[PDB]
């Protein structure tokens, strides 16, 4: 029932994501010099360095907010892809599965801790 435990759990999951080769296209903001269809199709860019810096700045109140930003990395990749078979999009699907598999307990524990706090 530790209401704060999610933050270090998210830091460690981000470390695992950065070690994963599938995170390479998503570690830093998309290069607008390399990708021109970018801001015309993506309204809210997101990447893992931005997520890590928001977390480290104390600018996430809950792991749900972090999850929303990580899910935006994946939905931006899906919206920008010219094909479901593209390399970057295929990497995003595997990385998303890995992320969802690991964030599930973080979210469950935090929501349970908050329910206990408010009992
Ligand atoms: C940091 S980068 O060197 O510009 N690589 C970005 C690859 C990418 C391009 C479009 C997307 F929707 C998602 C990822």
């Amino acid at each position: 029932y530790d209401i704060q435990a999610w933050k270090k759990q998210c830091e460690e999951l981000l470390n695992l994501i950065f070690q994963c080769e599938d995170s390479e296209p998503f570690r830093q903001p998309v290069d607008l010099l390399e990708y021109p269809d970018y801001r015309d199709i993506i309204d809210t860019p997101m990447d893992f360095a931005t997520v890590r810096e928001t977390l480290e700045a104390g600018n996430y109140e809950s792991p749900m907010e972090l999850c929303k930003d990580v899910r935006l990395i994946f939905s931006n990749s899906k919206a920008y892809t010219p094909s479901k078979r593209s390399r970057i999009y295929s990497m995003s699907l595997r990385l998303s599965a890995f992320f969802e598999e690991h964030i599930s307990s973080v979210l469950s524990d935090y929501k349970s801790a908050l329910r206990f706090h408010k009992r």
